């Protein structure tokens, strides 16, 4: 298991524009196109992201290219962020993947706001961090995914993803 396989499980793969859990236009492996309610605004963002007139459909290779870009942007984003970099540097490799997963889903600003959870992760208080992370809109809105990410921070193993 690695971050790519973990996110593929959590996000799925869809080659036509769809709406995510929040109702936003998305494509591929969790690639948000726009928060706008217009399908035409979403098709324009998609064509710009891919570099051709797609008419709302992409290939598997194009979805994987967007995914590679998005993972790389999440990692570079964490490492440029003064609040997240210290947390990332403190963690083992499995727990680093759980932090990337959260940034990929929420964005850097959303994760930097989990102030108390950050501090507990930096202190290696795994069970206390797990409890604090679950007291969130994130957990209440996507509990199965959140439970897998929380388990990963609690244990430092891939157990929540093995058998999927
Ligand atoms: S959650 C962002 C964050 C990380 C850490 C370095 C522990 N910081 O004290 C805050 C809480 C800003
Ligand atoms: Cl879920
Ligand atoms: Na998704």
């Amino acid at each position: 298991m690695n971050i790519f396989e973990m996110l593929r499980i959590d996000e799925g793969l869809r080659l036509k524009i769809y709406k995510d859990t929040e109702g936003y236009y998305t494509i591929g492996i969790g690639h948000l196109l726009t928060k706008s309610p217009s399908l035409n605004a979403a098709k324009s963002e998609l064509d710009k992201a891919i570099g051709r007139n797609t008419n709302g459909v992409i290939t598997k290779d194009e979805a994987e290219k967007l995914f590679n870009q998005d993972v790389d942007a999440a990692v570079r984003g964490i490492l440029r962020n003064a609040k997240l970099k210290p947390v990332y540097d403190s963690l083992d490799a499995v727990r680093r993947a759980a932090l990337i997963n959260m940034v990929f889903q929420m964005g850097e600003t959303g994760v930097a706001g989990f102030t108390n959870s950050c501090r507990m992760l930096q202190q290696k208080r795994w069970d206390e961090a797990a409890v604090n992370l679950a007291k969130s809109r994130w957990y209440n809105q996507t509990p199965n995914r959140a439970k897998r990410v929380i388990t990963t921070f609690r244990t430092g193993t891939w157990d929540a993803y093995k058998n999927l």
